[PDB]
């Protein structure tokens, strides 16, 4: 099944956070539209935030989370959980080796701001 | 029902990040078996990072979340999510007023790490 | 803050299940727009399914469960969990007494059907 | 990244219950410790409850869900909720086609019953 792909309401502010835990540089993109809106890359196994920013989802709400290390694509895991009916949370998980710890770039997105 | 109150693996490391988005002032409080293990503070509309700190979940694995806002204490959600049966998430929201966004204080916990 | 409400899509039809795990009888009610759609009962401390129906979100596409046990309300906790951006489920639990298992009776709601 | 995968706390009691949504007819296996302890079939387009059933995790806590249509295996998804740090949901969908709804058969596992 797909993973890293998210439908957010159309022009609404979100956040993007990602951190890593892994030998390897973890390089994020982050697509709104099919187009890349933000990237991020670091080196930590001590779960450091990389990178954040905030991004509008635009006309078309689609977003979607890439992860590489080194060139390679890494598995993705995600999913979307929303509490109290308000708080959106969108949640990727990859992976980058093989102790399929799914960590090795971890990316919360988060909506609505403000 | 309770909210903010994860059991965690024991001895475990594991993220915590928070993020403000209101005009009050956050104060957000992490406790390990019910002892304060960290403290972020911070004034954003826009998702802005307050902290982010990596503790150990000690020998109970008890972690709990509070929020205030000019010593009041803050309406919580939580949950938590696992993704491939071994990626963790515990998630807060917070309401510091009336609209009922929940996202004045926004707490991510992750594990595992490294 | 507020439990076992979720807005979801417009005149879409979704599924509700409930489940008891209780000594009490559970009356489990739906709501479409503020109003009574179904009604489910029965009692178990088996997981017994107390009823099943396919509904209609309507216009608003608000939907709202409500449990009730000895002639009061129960204490509700929820959320709502998205798989592979395609794939919905709200889940409630419920508590009618002091030993906060939540599992009193339990719905599942889930979303798109066919 | 494996899916369809939980491991529950040993020697407890769960309900699983699945749900159809295809023109295909459907075939719900559950193993517990690599063992069949479940099956369901049926043929629905209208979400029925293709059957539920009350099983122990065992020594070893490992359930697994499979799904296939006349011998071909359905792709998963799936993931685990915990509400107030107590009542889990392990869920999961599937696709036996090409729209990917992934709600061709849905299972849902809950713990604790009682
Ligand atoms: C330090 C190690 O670096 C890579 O091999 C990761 O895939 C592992 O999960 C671990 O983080
Ligand atoms: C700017 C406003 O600040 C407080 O009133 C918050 O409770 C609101 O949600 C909003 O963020
Ligand atoms: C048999 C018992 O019945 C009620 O007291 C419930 O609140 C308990 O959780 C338990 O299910
Ligand atoms: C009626 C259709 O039957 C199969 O093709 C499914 O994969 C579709 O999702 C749809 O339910
Ligand atoms: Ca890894
Ligand atoms: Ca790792
Ligand atoms: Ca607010
Ligand atoms: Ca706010
Ligand atoms: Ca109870
Ligand atoms: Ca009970
Ligand atoms: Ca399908
Ligand atoms: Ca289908």
């Amino acid at each position: 099944a797909t993973q890293g792909v998210f439908t957010l309401p159309a022009n609404t502010r979100f956040g993007v956070t990602a951190f890593a835990n892994s030998s390897g540089t973890q390089t994020v993109n982050v697509l709104v539209n099919n187009e890349t809106a933000a990237t991020f890359s670091g080196q930590s196994t001590n779960n450091a935030v990389i990178g954040t920013q905030v991004l509008n989802s635009g006309s078309s709400g689609k977003v979607q989370v890439q992860v590489s290390v080194n060139g390679r694509p890494s598995d993705l895991v995600s999913a979307q959980v929303i509490l109290t009916n308000e708080l959106n949370f969108a949640l990727v998980g990859s992976e980058d080796g093989t102790d399929n710890d799914y960590n090795d770039a971890v990316v919360v997105i988060n909506w609505p701001l403000g």
